[PDB]
């Protein structure tokens, strides 16, 4: 086969490293694999740095120093798999280096304390928490600045707003009433804006005439002078505004707070905030944030700038001063490391808080090791936030695209301090900057939609998480190969245009080419494009970039394209589209499917198992393949060796095929041949008629597992054992019981059989006089231990494939209390294509098989080739994607020409070039009908006949000449099957690669006939293996209601759900062919009369004549 690519931009740049935003993150983080000498300090050697130098001096005796030195961790307890195998969360041991100082003679160093075990990451991206792998997923919000927005209900004037990350720390703003204040508001409770100036040392007269005699709002600034008359007092005096009946005195405690330390922030000094400074407004930050400690006498470099910039807002255009919060130099993108390391910190605050209540209980100078550390805070703390926290998630890898993704998402939800619940339709929106930052198509179909979203092809979080996008510069007419990763702010400053533009090399190529200002479409001059576009696929995500014409398809329902992906399921025939966009290879490579070779060399062994290829530098590796591995939600993980034995490998080339791979390319579901018509009901809303012949051979079909669990408890009645004794009836069950106790690996294990046999105790504390009677009766001596054995729940089980018993004497595992033993049975199975299942291809056609039928009948063509798959056409004009009726047509070519193409996103395939390979197609199908012996049906004529009354045909033609019109247009003539006669009119047909969908728990038909019921509410409840009732929701209530539906709506209210009394003689009643009985009370109502009961109230149902009546049958009259 052979491969044709069609679009000519030249890609200039390689696409990134997919997984950069999680691996670099956690790099930064924990900066552990270079010396405390390297200079990168964030993460957790800042937070370390941070809260390390707990200074603690008088209340009784102190002076206490804990100083820190170097932070190391290195030696894993034990290792990835082993992790799995076993409960076990992988994290990397973390002990720094200690002392504490005294204001006596010495200084005891405490080498190490091992606090806080921190999980570590997987080359590829994703962690180990407990069992499963799990991914933090990335966040958004207001980036710790200073903006200024419209005020409220008043369309008068604008206030400022001083935005301090971490929470504890003011949240300031400024704004004006002008009758006779001003209000600055840090908690609450506003004050004025001068008497701090005054504070600092800004003075009335210097203020005013410097800082505002260009803005007249200086008179409201010097305005109470009786106060400004007074410096150093106006300090005190600000103090007693503030509110709790505080001491005057208090030399420069508090203005320390919203001076140096803590509220104001540790962020990096330099960029972290004096960004946000110099740029949008005042010039100068000495010190981090409004810092100083030196004379007592604060200096403040912000406070008067930001009214500055008011007063130059207010008034006229010093820059035009208007802040679009969605602008993405205003949100930050949080990475991994600063989740972790913000965690990490917070635990050490913790540990800090518990250390200094320790300095003063250690009796003398021995308290270095014990007296200060203890490490149950750190723990608690960090291992919280990888198994608790709402960020990180089980790691969605149904096939590795998926995980992939996952790994990359950001989202909105989290630490609450971002967005919450509340606010979204502005956030949700796709703003303009979101351009080649974040996909606008990516996002999730449900009322979470905007709000997460994984990022763009080219995106990256520079140096704090601003989603960069490039932009290749164009000085003059001239096109650079440069590029500059800009920052949302910036690139409003400049005349940006697209990629489109017809380009010589760096000489732009017509007068009036399209550029956008600042979120306006502009059509500018080549002279004034100062930049360019990168490339079509920086606009979107990897996940969307895989769709062949994208630029056909309806953003809408491309999206639903984009997450079908995700849900596809590793068949184990894999193949690749019949046309790509480009990236599939990327894909499979940057995410971790296939096992590519490191360096050059020659194949040793060539193992199901294993492929120990041979370098050329004189060594061997054995490169183990997983074999079948179970994936988070059931799909198989399997490396099929495509290398023969003794073969040269070039370096990164592919070894064995991922899960989905066909040869190191992308390949979920198959690519299938596809008539495009209407069949009789069977495609009607959405639904997809399929050929038997798909079955016949292996296409679709998956392999799945799922792991049934059992333990062995202790109860005070006595232990359960787990024996292959089944105390009541028989040996048939017994057999592949095989192991006493556990089941037989390979075994067919269907609904209702034992997975694994155990024994529990009859009653709760006392045997059964009426239970005595029977056993004694036919043999007394019987087992009273109860039959509490795994079984196969309902709906399927497959082969046991492996299992795992821990008993008493453990390893290095942790069993839980209570839990005396495990037994793990993982099941796999075959999973063919059936009329349940759900396919849809990359643009959005999702639909469900609704009949599969016999090859006998289906549409085929004249030469006997019949069609897989047959597709509604009524799908595709509503919703709008052409780019699936583009593929198949291209696909048609695929066909006969035996090749594959790929397509680029926007730039691929054109309609002439397509319809230039249907030409060479026709000449495949029609050349060898030409030869083989034959020409023309009445039936092909026939349609002819039809297709000229139509107009796809130049009438006068000849037949073979109008075919081949005919056909460039995609279509071709098709035979019924069913009656062998032709479909009247042409019918499009072509390789249209599809894949099918998971299937979610529910997806198993829930049908359930009697069972459970919750002990407080008493409303069928299910779980293992009673499938639980189906709710009867109001708007199904009154859809009864509305029909005369009387018994049939009691009916769902009493002996259906609630009625106690009803229910039981509902049952028994049916048992005995007789009418369900008329019900009773319903349960839901007694509870109410009584909780209404449980208040003063007194509910008494009444009869005819007002008089009592009763409800709770029996049980209310009393003793």
């Amino acid at each position: 086969m052979e491969i044709k690519r069609f679009g000519r931009i030249r890609e200039v740049i390689p696409l990134p490293p997919l997984t950069e935003i999680q691996v670099e993150s956690y790099r930064r983080a924990l900066q552990a694999d270079v010396p405390p000498e390297k200079r990168e300090n964030v993460g957790i050697q800042a937070a370390f740095r941070e809260t390390f130098p707990i200074e603690e001096e008088d209340k009784g005796k102190g002076g206490l120093v804990l100083d820190f030195l170097e932070y190391r961790l290195g030696e894993p307890p034990f290792p990835q798999d082993e992790c799995r195998e076993k409960d076990l969360t992988y994290q990397a041991p973390l002990y720094a280096r200690l002392q504490l100082i005294h204001k006596d003679t010495g200084l005891i160093k405490e080498d190490e304390v091992f606090l806080g075990h921190i999980p570590l990451m997987t080359e590829d991206g994703s962690f180990i928490i407990n069992g499963a792998d799990r991914v933090i997923v990335s966040q958004i919000h207001r980036s710790p600045g200073v903006y200024f927005t419209p005020d409220p209900a008043r369309p008068g004037r604008y206030i400022a707003s001083i935005i301090p990350l971490p929470k504890r720390g003011p949240w300031i703003d400024l704004e004006v009433e002008p009758n006779g204040v001003v209000s600055m508001k840090v908690n609450k409770r506003k004050f004025p804006l001068v008497l701090l100036l005054r504070v600092l040392g800004y003075d009335q007269e210097t203020l005013a005439r410097e800082l505002g005699a260009y803005g007249e709002l200086v008179q409201g600034l010097m305005d109470e002078s009786v106060f400004a008359m007074r410096p150093e007092e106006a300090l005190i005096r600000l103090f007693t505004l503030l509110r709790p009946g505080d001491p005057p005195k208090r030399d420069k405690a508090v203005a320390y707070v919203y001076g140096l330390i803590a509220d104001p922030r540790r962020y990096d000094l330099g960029e972290a905030g004096r960004y946000k400074a110099e740029e949008k407004l005042g010039i100068r930050l000495s010190g981090r944030t409004l810092a100083r400690f030196e004379d007592g006498e604060f200096k403040d470099e912000v406070f008067l700038p930001t009214l500055r910039y008011l007063f130059a807002l207010t008034a006229g255009v010093p820059g035009h001063e208007v802040d679009d919060i969605d602008h993405l130099g205003n949100r930050r993108i949080r990475t991994v490391g600063e989740l972790m390391t913000d965690q990490f910190r917070v635990g050490l605050a913790r540990l800090a808080r518990g250390v200094r209540e320790r300095m003063l209980m250690g009796s003398e100078d021995s308290l270095t090791p014990a007296k200060l550390v203890n490490s149950r805070p750190l723990e608690a703390a960090i291992r919280e936030f990888f198994s608790r926290s709402q960020l990180s998630q089980f790691k969605d890898e149904t096939n590795p695209l998926s995980s992939l993704r996952h790994k990359r998402r950001i989202s909105a939800l989290g630490p609450g301090g971002l967005t919450r619940e509340r606010a979204g339709f502005d956030v949700r929106d796709v703003h303009r900057t979101h351009y080649g930052r974040i996909c606008p198509v990516e996002t999730p179909e449900g009322a979470n939609i905007g709000l997460i979203t994984s990022l763009a092809a080219y995106a990256r979080v520079d140096e704090l998480g601003f989603i960069r996008t490039p932009y290749r510069r164009v000085v003059g007419g001239v096109v650079t190969d440069e590029v500059v990763y800009m920052t949302a702010t910036e690139e409003d400053r400049y005349t940006i245009a697209q990629a489109n533009t017809p380009l010589e090399g760096n000489r732009i190529a017509a007068e009036r080419v399209v550029a956008r200002r600042k979120g306006e479409p502009v059509i500018v001059s080549p002279e004034e494009v100062e930049f360019m576009d990168v490339s079509p696929k920086q606009v979107f995500s990897v996940n969307t970039n895989l769709i062949p014409f994208l630029e056909h398809d309806d953003a809408n329902r491309a999206l639903m394209g984009s997450n079908m992906q995700t849900q596809a399921v590793p068949l184990i025939r894999a193949q690749a589209p019949v046309v790509m966009t480009g990236l599939e290879e990327r894909v499979v490579r940057d995410s971790l499917a296939a096992l590519y070779a490191e360096e050059d060399g020659e194949v040793a062994k060539v193992d199901g198992n294993r492929i120990v290829v041979r370098y050329e530098d004189g060594r061997l590796v054995e490169y183990p393949l997983r074999r079948f591995y179970r994936s988070n939600q059931g799909t198989a993980l399997d490396q099929r060796p495509r290398v023969v034995v003794g073969q040269r490998v070039r370096k990164g080339d592919l070894l064995a095929d991922g899960p989905a791979s066909e040869n190191g390319f992308l390949a979920l579901g198959q690519n299938v041949l596809v008539a495009i018509m209407p069949f009789d009901g069977y495609n009607f809303e959405d639904a997809i008629v399929i050929s038997e012949e798909l079955l016949k051979r292996d296409f679709y079909t998956s392999i799945h597992i799922e792991r049934y669990e059992i333990e062995a408890r202790d109860t005070k009645l006595g232990p359960e054992r787990i024996t292959r004794d089944i105390p009541h009836l028989s040996e048939a069950a017994l057999r592949d019981l095989d192991e006493e106790g556990v089941v037989r690996i390979g075994a067919e294990v269907k609904p209702g059989d034992i997975l694994v046999g155990r024994t529990s105790f009859k009653g709760e504390s006392e045997p059964t006089p009426e239970e005595r009677l029977l056993r004694s009766i036919f043999g007394e001596k019987a087992r009273d231990v109860k039959d509490t054995s795994l079984r196969v729940p309902p709906g399927e089980g497959g082969i046991v494939v492996r299992t795992v018993r821990l008993r008493r004497g453990d390893p290095g595992v942790e069993l839980k209390p209570g839990v005396r033993e495990v037994v793990r049975v993982y099941v796999a199975q075959k999973r063919k294509l059936q009329v349940g299942d759900k396919l849809a291809n990359r643009h959005g056609n999702k639909g469900v098989v609704a009949k599969i039928l016999p090859v006998e009948d289906m549409p085929h063509l004249p030469d006997g080739t019949p069609v897989d798959v047959i597709l509604n056409p009524l799908g595709v004009p509503s919703r709008m994607n052409l780019g699936q009726i583009l593929e198949t047509h291209l696909g048609l070519a695929g066909y006969f020409l035996g090749q594959r193409y790929i397509s680029p996103i926007f730039d691929g395939a054109k309609e002439p070039e397509i319809k230039e390979l249907l030409a060479q197609a026709f000449e495949v199908y029609f050349g060898k009908r030409k030869g083989e012996g034959f020409g023309v049906d009445k039936r092909e004529v026939e349609v002819l006949r039809r297709a000229e009354k139509l107009g796809l045909v130049t009438p006068g033609k000849t037949p073979e000449e109008q075919l081949k019109e005919l056909f460039l247009q995609g279509k071709v003539v098709l035979y019924d099957g069913r009656t062998g006669e032709p479909i009247e009119g042409p019918i499009v047909v072509g390789q249209m690669f599809i894949m099918k969908l998971y299937h979610m728990v529910e997806d198993k038909m829930h049908a359930r006939s009697t069972g459970p019921y919750s002990l407080i509410t008493q409303q069928p409840l299910g779980g293992k293996a009673q499938f639980g009732g189906q709710r009867f929701g109001e708007m199904e209530v009154w859809a009864l209601e509305a029909y005369g539906a009387a018994h049939t709506l009691q009916e769902m209210l009493t002996l259906k759900s609630d009625d106690i009394e009803g229910r039981n003689a509902a049952y028994e009643a049916i048992i005995k062919g007789e009418d369900v009985p008329e019900p009773s009370v319903p349960e839901s109502f007694r509870v109410l009369v009584k909780e209404l009961q449980a208040l003063a109230l007194d509910v008494q149902t009444l009869d005819e004549k007002d008089n009592p009546v009763d409800i709770f049958e029996g049980l209310a009259s009393k003793r």
